[PDB]
């Protein structure tokens, strides 16, 4: 891997953003880390009420105004915000030549499951109501947001809503019990995600609900009829087997799946694209995938 990977690993091993003693310290810690990758001056952000869900339109000079990605940020359903993910949003807008709607979906523990899925489905329906066309749309998300992307597609399908052209999952979290083999075998090489913090956040999101609840843990959802999926995941991830098991379930349900395992990459390495060449390479691949499915 690039030299930059060792630098990102060293930062994460020291910051340990999922190991802060309070939820507010975890939220503030991630916001502090995100402000290190500051927005290019050509990014336009417009706050919007996306049908009762706060959001930001993210636009760059070559954004096609009629193509839209609904972007669902990661953070265990507990942390993350418009501020933590606006840089990843603008990099995808730039690569896919589209507008991105980055939503502030309700977070746990304040708002347990299914609040996040209620908000993502509301924002997608709002995009349709305000004139976006599914053939020019996609849903994308990282980590918890990658799980939320799959759950959003399932909920929309089940409500008879037309599904978008494609969807993208970056290191998705779809097993809220952490029983994948990699949760053991990759624990040594993962500097960000371990079982104990995942179970902490899963408890906040589930609030005592079955951890195999299909819209919380879409490894247990019916995936038939979903649009083409790109799953990007790093091999230095305890969540590697979340992606592998999701690909298996989706393909078994007839979904076009592209599973891309990136050797030695860490959780949501794309967020470090300002410094990490493999992060920018992975984002260029996301843009290629979306533009292919919008042709």
């Amino acid at each position: 891997a690039s030299e930059a990977l060792t630098m990102i690993v060293n930062l994460l091993r020291s910051q340990r953003p999922l190991q802060e003693p309070t939820v507010e310290q975890m939220r503030a810690g991630l916001e502090a880390m995100a402000q290190m990758s500051p927005l290019p001056a050509d990014v336009e952000l417009t706050t919007v009420d996306a049908g009762g869900v706060p959001g930001a339109w993210v636009r760059v000079p070559e954004s096609d105004p009629d193509r839209v990605v609904l972007y669902l940020h990661g953070g265990g359903y507990v942390i993350g915000s418009i501020r933590t993910h606006r840089d990843l949003a603008q990099r995808i807008a730039r690569a896919a030549r589209c507008r991105v709607l980055l939503i502030d979906y309700r977070l746990a523990p304040e708002h347990p499951h299914p609040a996040a899925v209620e908000d993502s489905t509301r924002a997608y329906r709002w995009l349709l109501e305000t004139g976006s066309d599914p053939k020019r749309m996609a849903i994308a998300g990282d980590a918890a947001g990658g799980g939320l992307t799959v759950a959003t597609l399932v909920a929309l399908r089940d409500a008879g809503v037309p599904l978008p052209a494609a969807a993208v999952c970056l290191s998705p979290w779809v097993d809220l019990e952490g029983i994948g083999e990699s949760m053991t075998t990759k624990a040594a090489v993962d500097p960000m995600v371990q079982r104990e913090p995942l179970l902490r956040m899963a408890s906040m999101y589930l609030a005592g609900q079955d951890p195999r609840t299909p819209l919380a843990a879409p490894l247990y959802a019916d995936l038939r009829g979903l649009p083409p999926l790109l799953i990007q995941v790093g091999t230095a991830e305890t969540l590697l087997d979340d992606s592998v098991r999701l690909a298996e379930r989706a393909r078994a349900a007839g979904v076009q799946v592209t599973l891309e395992p990136w050797e030695d990459m860490i959780h949501v390495w794309q967020a470090f694209a300002a410094m990490l060449p493999e992060g920018q390479q992975a984002i260029e691949r996301i843009g290629e995938f979306l533009r292919q499915h919008w042709q």
